[PDB]
C-alpha cells in the first residue's frame, strides 16, 4: 500500500521565516461622458484606488478614448483628483463610529473607502481625517488634468457627522447624521440645521435611547444595510410662500428595550468597553418607523423652516406584522416613498408604497393634529404593490426597479428579483393596480388581512432555471428605458462564475452574456450603457480590471459586442510558489451535486497519503469554491500545500449560489447536515485522489466554521484527529435575532436545535486526550463575543476537559494586523507539526 | 547519578489522581470557629462562669452561623472536655439563594479574603448583649445575656424593617445608646432605632442620578484602594459617649465619617460573573500615578429625645477645609475616638507613603455646613482660640509606612494637657515594637475665621515620655487581624510577636507601667492566632504546626493577683481537635541558610515521597515573594497547598524560599527591593534553590520549573527572563506584567510614581521584556481569572499583545469565572490537572 508521508519538523523560528517568506483593484466607478467632439476622450471614468506607490485608498480618473488601436493593449493611466492629501487619520485609528462601520462593511484598506457623486454638478462629498471633505470635477467648472487640495466642510456640530449624501434635487444640500439625529447643511453658504430632535444628549446615554436616519447593529451586521434615510430626489412648492420643500424618508428607531452589552474597546491600556445595544435571539428588536424630514429654502439657499412628520396614523397600526425595514427608498419622480418590510420570522415581505401626503406635522397640540389628520385626502394610503412568502427564509434582495407612470394611470409597473416564487432568484416585470379603498385618516382603525394589497395585473418571468440572479452584496441591475433592457448578473452558465447578462423586459426571450467565460466577473456599467468595466479572474489567474465598450447597429441592442476597450490593471504574475487549487464536483448518497476544491501537496508524488487540513465555513450566504482566484484571501492554504498537507475545501448544503432549498436543508438544525456533508466531501477526494491520509486530518474554520470544527470534532471524533476552532459560535441563544431567527427560529419555538446546536453543551462528548483542541478569538470581537470562547472554556473546565487557547487582545472577528495574521499561521503551523502526526 | 522520571498518566488518569487528593485530602475546610465574645455568667449557684459566642459552620451545616459554648468553673485535670456548640438561631439560612451575593456584598467578600457562606461578622453590644448581623440580603438581630437573661435553645432572629432601596451595608450599634445602629446606604450614612424601626439618612452625598458617574461622592464609605491596600473596610465611627449641649432634654449622638470625591479617579470596566449578561461593574481604580479621590473627615450629629425620637440632624465641617488643614496628606490610613468622647483621631499618610501623622481632632473645629456665607464667616469666629487638630505622634521613614492598627490611648483627666497613648512603631528601629507615649497638649490660640496656611511642624505636639515596652530583632503583630488587649487594672498590655522565632506567632504579656519581663503564654512548636477575654481571665488560641492540622483550644490564666505578669496559661477545654495528619500528606521540612551576603532566609522542601539514593528529581520552585506575605513558618500548610503534597507524591521535590521583599523580619529585609521590584528576589529564589540542591542532593537542577500565583507569577516570568538556564519552564498565574497597570496604594509604597522611578517601573515590567523569553514553545504557560478586579486580567491580554508583536510562543488557560483567586473545586481540580500535565509533558526532556 501507500506510504505515509511525514511533514518536516522544523523549530518556532523556522516556522517564523516559512510564515514570514510567504507573504514576501480600482472600485466604485462612475462613468461621466465627455461632449467636447475635437478632444480624444469620450469619458472620464472616476473610481477609488490604491496605486502601487500609495500606502490609501484615494479618488483617481482615468481618460477613456474614442479611438484604441486593434493591433496593441491600451493600459490607462491612472490620474489622483487629490494633491497630496492624506484621508487615513494618524495612525489608522478612527473614531468608534467610523471604526464600527468598516467592521460592519468588512473595509480593510485605509483612506477614502466611500464617496458621493451628484453628475450635473460634478460634485463629490466623502470622509477624511476625522471630517468632511469635497471637490468638483466635470460639470460647469471642467476637467481637471492635474490633483486639487479637497476643501474640508468646517462644523459648529460636537463628535463625527456620519453617512453624508448630496441632495440629488439640489446639491448646494447635503445630509449627515451627528449624535443620532439628521441634519442639513448648504455646503457654499456653510449653514447647518438639526432635522429630528430624537436624542435628548442625557448624561446617562441609557436613557436617551431614540435616533434617526441609523442602521442599528442587527440592520449594519445581518440586513447590509447601513445607512436609515433617503433624499427624495425631487423638489416640491407646497404652501403660498413659493419657498422650495425638499425631503428626506428616515427611520426613527427606539432601542429602550433592546438588551444593552458591553464588548472591550480598541485602547486596550484605558481598560474600558462601548455599550452595544445588541438584541440576541428571542428578545426585543428596536421599535422602528418611517417618518419624513422636510426644510423650505429661498432662492439665495437659506433653509428658513424645518419639520417632523410622521405617518398619520401610527407605523404600529398601519403594519402590525413589521418587525424590520429591510431597504427604502422612491420613486424617481418622488411622487412615493416605498419600503421593503419583514415579519419577526423573516417569511413574508411585503413592498409597499407611501405617498407624502400620508405624513403629517408631528405636534404635543392634539387639535392640530387631529385637524392635520383630517386634511389627509380619502384617496391616500399605502399601497402593498409585492408580497413574498416562504416556509423557507426570505432573503432580502436589493433589485426593485419601478418605472416611471403616465398622469392618470391607476398602476406602477416595476423589475423585483424574486426567489421564493420558484425556489431560485429571477427577474419578474409586475403590473400592480393602485385603487383607492377610500380611508377617514382622522378616525383611528385596525387594518384587516390585505388591506392596502393592490391587484396584480400582469406578472412575466423575465428569467428561469436552476440558476440565480445576483441581487446580494453590491450586486444590482441597470435598467436603459430606450432599448428596454436589463442588465443584470447571474450563475445561468455556471454557480462557479459570476457573469454579465442582457435580457429584454419588453419581448422576454433571449439572455445574451456579455463576460468572458472561464472567469467570475464583477462588472459595472455606464448609466448611458455604452461601457462597463469587469472586475474579474480564475483560480489560475490574478484579478484584472478591463474596459469594454457596447459596439454594433443601435437597431440590434440586446446583440452589441462586449469589445474589449482598454485595460485599468493587467493580471499580476501567478507567483512560481503559488500552486492553484483544483475544483471538483461529486453527487452525495441522496444525489445532491456538491462542489469542492483540494489544494494538492506541492512536488507530490505518486503512492504517498498526505496529512489534511479539512478548511470549512459551511454557513449560510457564502460560497468558497468557485472559478476566482483564492491565492490573495486564502494564501496560508497555499502555505500549507507547500510543506505537504493536502487542503480540502467542501461548499455542503447551506452554502449559496445554489437556490433556497439547497441553503434550505440547515433549517432550524444548524451544524446537523453541514458535517455530514463535509465527511463526504473528504471521503470523495481521497477515493478520488488517493494522497489524503484519513488518519491525520484536521478540520479548521473561523466563525461559522469554527462552529463547524467542534461539531466535527464532537460528533465525528474517528474522523477529526484535531479541530482548530475560531472564533466558534458556541451558544446559538447568545447570537443576534436578524441571522439566528431567520435560520433558527427564537429559542422557545426551536428548543432541540438550539440545544443539539450549540457546541458548548456538548463539551462531554469533546476529547478527554489533550492537543486535539485549539481554540483562537478576537478578544474585540463585536459580533461572535468573546464570551462565545469564555463560555466553552467554562463548560471544558465544568467537564474535565483539555484544551488549547489563543487570544487576539487587539482583533475584531478577523485577524487585521499583520504581525498577528503571521503569528496566528506559525501556531497553526506548530500545532499541525506536533499534533496532527501521529 | 540518575534522574528520576515520573509516571506519565493519561488526563483522566491525572484527573483522578487530583480529585482522590482532595476528596480524600483527611482534612475540612472553613473548619475553625472563630470571632470570640467571652461574657462573664452572674449566677454563683450555676455551673458556668462564662458563655463563649463565635461564628462556626459546625458539621451537619453547610453556612457559619452565630454559636455559643458553656464554659464550666470546674474541669477533670485528666480529661480532656469537647465543648457542645449550640445554635443561637433555629433552623436560620443566612447565605442568599444559589450563595449569589449583592455586587457590594460579592465585592466587600473579596476585599476581605472571605470564602465562608453564612452570616461572616456581628457585633456585640455586651452591656444589652444585642447582636446585629447581615444575613439574607437584609439585616437581624437577636438579644441574649444582660437583662433578657441566657438562651437554653435557639431562638428566630429578628428581620430590621426598612423603607430604603437597595443593600443596607456596614451595620454598627452605637456604643452610648443601644438604641441606635447606623449603617450605609446608597453611598451615604443613615441611623436607625432598632426598637421604634425610625430611620434617618444622616449625609446627603449621593444625589443618586441617572448617570452615576456625574454622581462621584460618599460618605462613610472605604473606597477599592483603601479596602485592597490599607485594609480598611468602614469609612465612618461612632463617637462612643452621648453630650447634652443646647436648650432641650435633648441626646446628642456624633458619627466621624470620611466624605469621598472620585470625580478625577480613572474608571475601568470589569466582567460581572454573570457571564451570559455579557456586562461589565464600573470601578474607580487609580492607577499608579494617576488621582486618587478627594478625602475629608466631616461630623454626623443628630438628637434623640426621651422616646428615643430622631428630632434633628446636622452635617459638620473642619472650620478650614481638609486640604488647607492637612495639604501633604494623601490618604486616611485609620480613624476612631478618644474613649470619653472628646477627641475624634486620625492616621494620616502622604502620597510617597513615608510619613505617617497621628492627628486628634475635637468636635469642636466641625462646624455646620452651610451655602450662607455669612453664617459660615460667624460658625467660624465662634470656634475657640485654644480649639486645633494636635500631631500627638509622627513616623518617618526611607523604606515606607507599613499602616499598624495599634493606638490605644489612656482616657485624660479634666484640665489635663497631656495624653498618654500605646503605639506599635516600626519606623523608629526598624522592627515593630510597642511604645508608651505621652504627648503635650498646648494651644497658642488660632483665628479660625482668618484663611489657613500651616508652618513646618504646625500642630505638633512635644513628647514628654516615650517608653519602649519591646525591643530587639524580632515585631510585635500589628496588622490583618492583630492586636493588643490592655488591662488598665493589672497595667499589662497582651500581644502577639516573633521574639522566639520568626517561623512562629506567640502571645505575650509586659507591664506598661513598670516595662521589663515579657511573659510568653503559648506552648512553643506551634503558631497561634489568640483571642484574649475583656475580663483578661480566659483566652482561646487557633494554632498548628508544618506536622499537625489546626486545634482551636480554651485557656484559663491562673494565679495570686497580687502577680498577674506571671499568671499561668492552663489548658480548659476544646472548640476544636487537631484533625490526624492525613497518612498520604507528608509534611514539609523547614530549614535556613546564609546567602553569600550573610542573610538568613528560611525555606522549605517537599521531598520526593518514597525517595531512593543517587536519584536527581525533576524540582517545582514554588514562588510568592512579594511584600505583606510570608510562606515558610511553622503552621499547616496541607489546607492550602495540599497541591504540593501531591506534586511531591508523584516524585517532584518542591521548593519555597522566603527571599528579601517577605515580611515578618523587619522594615530593612523587606526593603530590599525598595524602587527594584523583580530584582532582588529572583536571586534569592536561585541562592536557595542551588542550597537545596547542594545539601540535599536529589534536586536534578537541569528539569527546574517556577510556578507562582498574582506577584508570584510576576516572579515566574523574572525568573525565566532573567534566569533562563535555571528555569526550563514557568507557570504564571495572574501576573502583574506592567506596573503603570497597578494601582497607587500598593504600586507607590515600593516603587514610587512612575514619573520618579522610570527605570524601576520598566524594568519590573515583564510585558516590556517580551524578546527575552523563549523562543521554543511549551516553556511558558499563562493562567488567568477572567473576572480578576485587582490584577485585571489585561496584565495577561497585554502580555499576550506584546507576545504576538515579538513572535514569541505562549500557553494559556482562562478561569472565566473566577476573579484573583481560584474559589470553585472544579476550576481549582482543572487548574492542579492543567499544572501536572504541563509538567509532566514539558519539565522532562
Ligand atoms: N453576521 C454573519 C453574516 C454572514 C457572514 N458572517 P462572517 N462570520 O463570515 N463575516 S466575516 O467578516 O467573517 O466574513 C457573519 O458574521
Ligand atoms: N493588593 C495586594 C495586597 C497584598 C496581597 N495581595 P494578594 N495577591 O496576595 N491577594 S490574595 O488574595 O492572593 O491573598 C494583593 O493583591
Amino acid at each position: 500500500p501507500a506510504a505515509r508521508f511525514q511533514v518536516q519538523k522544523h523549530s518556532w523560528d523556522g516556522l517564523r521565516s516559512i510564515i514570514h517568506g510567504s507573504r514576501k483593484a480600482p472600485h466604485d466607478f462612475q462613468f461621466v461622458q465627455k461632449t467636447d467632439e475635437s478632444g480624444p476622450h469620450s469619458h472620464r471614468l472616476y473610481y477609488l484606488g490604491m496605486p502601487y506607490g500609495s500606502r490609501e485608498n484615494s479618488l483617481l480618473y482615468s481618460e477613456i478614448p474614442k479611438k484604441v488601436r486593434k493591433e496593441a493593449l491600451l493600459l490607462l493611466s491612472w490620474k489622483q483628483m487629490l494633491d497630496h492629501f492624506q484621508a487615513t487619520p494618524h495612525h489608522g485609528v478612527y473614531s468608534r463610529e467610523e471604526e464600527l462601520l468598516r467592521e460592519r462593511k468588512r473595509l480593510g484598506v485605509f483612506g477614502i473607502t466611500s464617496y458621493d457623486f451628484h453628475s450635473e454638478s460634478g460634485l463629490f462629498l466623502f470622509q477624511a481625517s476625522n471630517s468632511l471633505f469635497h471637490c468638483r470635477d466635470g460639470g460647469k467648472n471642467g476637467f481637471m488634468v492635474s490633483p486639487m487640495k479637497p476643501l474640508e466642510i468646517k462644523t459648529q456640530c460636537s463628535g463625527p457627522r456620519m453617512d453624508p449624501k448630496i441632495c440629488p434635487a439640489d446639491p448646494a444640500f447635503f445630509s449627515f447624521i451627528n449624535n443620532s439625529d439628521l441634519w442639513v447643511a448648504n455646503i457654499e453658504t456653510g449653514e447647518e440645521r438639526r432635522l429630528t430632535f430624537c436624542h435628548q444628549g442625557l448624561s446617562n446615554v441609557l436613557d436617551d435611547p431614540k435616533s434617526a436616519g441609523v442602521a442599528t447593529f442587527v440592520i449594519q451586521e445581518e440586513f447590509d444595510r447601513f445607512t436609515g434615510y433617503w433624499w427624495c430626489p425631487t423638489a416640491s412648492w407646497e404652501g403660498s410662500e413659493g419657498l422650495k420643500t425638499l425631503r428626506i424618508l428616515y427611520e426613527e428607531v427606539d432601542e429602550s428595550e433592546v438588551e444593552v452589552i458591553h464588548v472591550p474597546s480598541p485602547a486596550l491600556e484605558e481598560r474600558k468597553t462601548d455599550s452595544y445595544r445588541y438584541p440576541r435571539t428571542g428578545s426585543k428588536n428596536p421599535k422602528i418607523a418611517l417618518k419624513l424630514a422636510e426644510f423650505q429654502t429661498d432662492s439665495q439657499g437659506k433653509i428658513v423652516s424645518t419639520q417632523e412628520k410622521e405617518l398619520v396614523q401610527p407605523f404600529s397600526s398601519l403594519f402590525p406584522k413589521v418587525e424590520y425595514i429591510a431597504r427604502a427608498g422612491w420613486t424617481r419622480d418622488g411622487k412615493y416613498a416605498w419600503a421593503m418590510f419583514l415579519d419577526r420570522p423573516q417569511q413574508w415581505l411585503q413592498l409597499v408604497l407611501l405617498p407624502p401626503a400620508l405624513f403629517i406635522p408631528s405636534t404635543e397640540n392634539e387639535e392640530q393634529r387631529l385637524a392635520s389628520a383630517r386634511a389627509v385626502p380619502r384617496n391616500v394610503q399605502p399601497y402593498v404593490v409585492y408580497e413574498e412568502v416562504t416556509n423557507v427564509w426570505i432573503n432580502v434582495h436589493d433589485i426593485f426597479y419601478p418605472f416611471p407612470q403616465s398622469e392618470g394611470e391607476d398602476e406602477l409597473c416595476f423589475l423585483r428579483a424574486n426567489e421564493c416564487k420558484t425556489g431560485f432568484c429571477h427577474l419578474y416585470k409586475v403590473t400592480a393596480v393602485l385603487k383607492s379603498q377610500g380611508y377617514d385618516w382622522s378616525e383611528p382603525f385596525s387594518p384587516g388581512e390585505d388591506e392596502f394589497k393592490c391587484p396584480i395585473k400582469e406578472e412575466i418571468a423575465l428569467t428561469s432555471g436552476e440558476w440565480e440572479v445576483l441581487a446580494r452584496h453590491g450586486s444590482k441591475i441597470w435598467v436603459n428605458e430606450e432599448t428596454k433592457l436589463v442588465y443584470f448578473q447571474g450563475t445561468k452558465d455556471t454557480p462557479l462564475e459570476h457573469h454579465l447578462y442582457v435580457v429584454s423586459y419588453e419581448a422576454a426571450g433571449e439572455i445574451v452574456r456579455l463576460t468572458t467565460p472561464g472567469f467570475s466577473h464583477s462588472c459595472s456599467m455606464s448609466q448611458n450603457f455604452d461601457m462597463f468595466v469587469s472586475h474579474y479572474s480564475s483560480v489560475s489567474t490574478p484579478p484584472c480590471v478591463h474596459v469594454y465598450k457596447l459596439s454594433g447597429p443601435d437597431d440590434d441592442p440586446l446583440h452589441k459586442q462586449p469589445r474589449f476597450w482598454a485595460s485599468m490593471m493587467e493580471a499580476a504574475s501567478c507567483p512560481p510558489d503559488y500552486v492553484p487549487p483544483e475544483i471538483f464536483h461529486f453527487h452525495t448518497r441522496s444525489d445532491v451535486r456538491l462542489y469542492g476544491m483540494i489544494y494538492k501537496p506541492h512536488a507530490l508524488q505518486p503512492g504517498k497519503k498526505h496529512p489534511t487540513v479539512l478548511f470549512v465555513y459551511g454557513g449560510p450566504q457564502v460560497q468558497l469554491v468557485n472559478n476566482s482566484f483564492k491565492g490573495i484571501k486564502y494564501l496560508r492554504l497555499n502555505t500549507l500545500a507547500s510543506l505537504g498537507y493536502a487542503v480540502v475545501v467542501i461548499d455542503g448544503r447551506g452554502s449559496c449560489q445554489r437556490g433556497l432549498r439547497f441553503e434550505g436543508a440547515l433549517k432550524n438544525q444548524m451544524g446537523q447536515v453541514e458535517i455530514e456533508d463535509q465527511v463526504e466531501g473528504l471521503q470523495f477526494v481521497a477515493e478520488k485522489y488517493g494522497f489524503i491520509d484519513l488518519s491525520r486530518v484536521a478540520i479548521h474554520g473561523w466563525a461559522y466554521g469554527g462552529f463547524l470544527s467542534l461539531m466535527g470534532l464532537i460528533h465525528k471524533p474517528q474522523v477529526f484527529k484535531v479541530a482548530i476552532a475560531g472564533a466558534p459560535v458556541t451558544v446559538w441563544m447568545a447570537y443576534d435575532t436578524g441571522y439566528t431567527e431567520r435560520y433558527m427560529d427564537v429559542p422557545e419555538n426551536n428548543q432541540h436545535g438550539y440545544e443539539a446546536g450549540s457546541v458548548a453543551l456538548h463539551v462531554e462528548k469533546l476529547p478527554n486526550e489533550p492537543n486535539r483542541l485549539l481554540i483562537l478569538h478576537g478578544f474585540l470581537d463585536e459580533n461572535v463575543h468573546f464570551f462565545h470562547t469564555n463560555f466553552l472554556v467554562s463548560q471544558l473546565i465544568r467537564a474535565g476537559k483539555p484544551y488549547q487557547l489563543q487570544i487576539y487582545p487587539n482583533e475584531r472577528h478577523s485577524i487585521r494586523c499583520p504581525e498577528s495574521g503571521e503569528h496566528y499561521e506559525v501556531t497553526l503551523l506548530h500545532f499541525l507539526q506536533e499534533y496532527l502526526h501521529h
